[PDB]
């Protein structure tokens, strides 16, 4: 799952229990930024500022979506961090933690970690953050 | 607690009748205990996933679910049971935070799920989401 | 530990690991409001708003103090709630959770619960909240 | 339950196991942590106090197991927080097989083992930790 490979399938429940995949209508045929995080890693002030910024900036852009994938094991901790940190974009978590199959299939090694996917489900960037991320999204969007 | 025997309990249900694991409706089955209380139930998805499981395995005779509440008020307890349609067996002995059941099962926070094997061994605890449903999908 | 009994001894670590007891300089000779809570029981907007009001109203008043005693078992979850909810007063937690010795000795049955102590360490009111708490303190201070 | 086998390299690159001379036949406190996820200072401050308190007690040892993937962040953290007891890391991160086998789901996490390798307690902090050790040692 290096850059240019196909992104592994996922189907993970959101804050309302609805399972989301890349082929959901909110995500299909878009550049999709996945941000892997967990409440038990907070605070992440710098990582969340960049994400919040990108979420406001491309709010209306139909070619972009963001999905938070949490490695929380407790839905109360997960929701509390979503509310406290205003994580307003789509959020999913299957409460498996460090043993998460999705983290393992995405080869995620530390948290937080951003993975950028192309409209055809190809990995375009791994652990992209900061200026490099703002830059990349400017070019692509 | 994983691997040790589940402590004995005898707790009254909504009608006032005492239940233990040796009850006919529980014995020799995988038994999911969910500890909860109406006064500490801040995430609706906790009950919704248990409702989905109750529906999904209701015809499986090797599975049963038991809600144990740390409520202290019978009326708040029955009200939450109806409000969220907690259909499976429901017990409560009205001791609250000093519940001896909770202390023997090493229940430290609410809500907590504990999965017991047919001979009463603790197989898993504190499980939610895929950690809960994948484990059950494997056992049943 | 009914009203008019002695408050049991406690010695519990705060956010910096210092053990606090009723005999600490910050609490001695003061009316002491204990609030028992847990991050795993949130949100509690009504309860917190009430405590936050009192904290502010009586900040200058050297005869009144507040102490949050949490039944959290995880430091991170407890701190996250302290910050999200701005629980500025003193906070202690020994990470024993719902079987806590302190909870049991104060005969706390549910959460959140307030216990009001006198300067001599005697129990003035158990499970006191809302208007009854605002009026009781006006009357005492 | 029994403690899975591991063999992990320390700061000097030597492999350590529960069977190592320095751990064998002792109560062993394992602390799982990483420098990239250590947001609460009191986690380490309490372990440092225990390291100090039980220093002479030869029935007891501590081992830190880090999920770091960068040797320089790992050692910097060890020096900064003065993590003076034994430290291992094998640089696999969240994919750590040791973390998976000990069912470590979140960080930090403490696991207490008996001399014979059985998991006596896990996920304990504060009085849950210091009280259980007082009662064993």
């Amino acid at each position: 799952v290096t850059v240019g490979k196909s992104a592994p399938y996922f189907s993970l429940p959101n804050e309302k229990g609805e399972k989301l995949s890349r082929s959901a209508e909110r995500f299909r045929n878009r550049y999709l930024l996945l941000n892997f995080w967990a409440s038990w890693c907070d605070p992440q002030p710098e990582a969340n500022a960049e994400l919040k910024r990108l979420n406001k900036e491309y709010k209306k852009n139909k070619n972009f979506a963001m999905l938070g994938i949490s490695l929380d094991i407790d839905r109360e901790a997960w929701e509390t961090a979503i509310k406290k940190d205003t994580l307003s974009w789509d959020q999913v978590c299957d409460f498996t933690g460090l043993s998460s199959e999705t983290a393992k299939q995405y080869a995620i090694l530390t948290l937080p970690t951003n993975i950028l996917l192309s409209p055809t489900g190809k990995i375009l960037a791994r652990d992209i953050q900061g200026e490099a991320l703002t830059g990349k999204l400017k070019e692509l969007l």
